[PDB]
């Protein structure tokens, strides 16, 4: 076993959301998919084989995966439609993922604090907390 699955492995469901629309206007998201995604609730599940780690999100707006090697830049394509550089660390128990995209970065961190999974989201100085617990 890991620290990574011990830490962040399952099923996790959205419960709180701070600055989420402030953050996505930051990033460049447009109005409607800000107010149709800002409802959402999604599950964001974890899972570790071998090196890859996959992080599925599952939302009644749209549902997307990535995996990755830790350290290894890979391509993304969000789901609010931007094409980004994304690498993804594990640096002091917490999940780092940093987008470049246009001369633009936003880091995402993933952390467990108590039985959570607490999300900061960062584009400038706007950060989003977002907090998930087990399904
Ligand atoms: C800005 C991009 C963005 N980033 C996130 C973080 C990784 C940063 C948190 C998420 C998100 N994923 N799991 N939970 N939340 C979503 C989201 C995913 C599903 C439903 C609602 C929001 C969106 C997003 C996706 C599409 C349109 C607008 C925003």
């Amino acid at each position: 076993g890991s620290h990574m699955c011990d830490a962040f492995v399952g099923t996790w469901k959205l419960v709180s959301s701070e600055n989420f629309d402030d953050y996505m206007k930051e990033v460049g998201v447009g109005f409607a998919t800000r107010k149709v995604a800002g409802m959402a609730k999604p599950n964001m599940i974890i899972s570790v084989n071998g090196d890859v780690i996959t992080i599925k999100s599952e939302s009644t707006f749209k549902n997307t995966e990535i995996s990755f090697i830790l350290g290894q830049e890979f391509d993304e394509v969000t789901a609010d439609d931007r094409k980004v550089k994304s690498t993804i660390t594990l640096d002091g128990g917490v999940l780092v993922h940093v987008q470049k995209w246009d001369g633009k970065s936003t880091t995402i961190k993933r952390k467990r604090e108590d039985d959570k999974l607490v999300v900061e989201c960062v584009m400038k100085g706007v950060t989003s907390t977002r907090v998930y617990e087990r399904a």
